[PDB]
């Protein structure tokens, strides 16, 4: 299983949750109990950005976020599967511009 460590601080937010490889980042952590912000669940919006600050995921079905935000490790979690263990800051759709 892989161990996401989700940050913000505002937000309040240090929580370790666990994700299958085969579970998108957002549905493992409302599975365990942590509120996480989404709107279209569907990879074509940034309201569920995050940030990946360690770790791989898989998020190919994104389509919102272009080359520069991709290097900058912004993803979408409604729309990521890990491919290891990852910290993922949270909230991120304000950190863009
Ligand atoms: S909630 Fe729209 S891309 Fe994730």
């Amino acid at each position: 299983m892989y161990k996401i460590q989700l940050v913000n601080q505002k937000e309040g937010i240090d929580v370790t949750i666990q994700c299958a490889g085969d579970q998108y980042i957002l549905d493992a952590a409302e599975e365990q109990g942590v509120d996480l912000p989404y709107s279209c669940r569907a990879g074509a919006c940034s309201t569920c950005a995050g940030k990946l600050v360690k770790g791989s995921v898989n998020q190919s079905d994104q389509s919102f976020l272009d080359e520069d935000q991709i290097s900058k490790g912004f993803i979408l979690t409604c729309v990521a599967y890990p491919t290891s263990d990852c910290v993922i800051q949270t909230h991120q759709e304000e950190a863009l511009y």
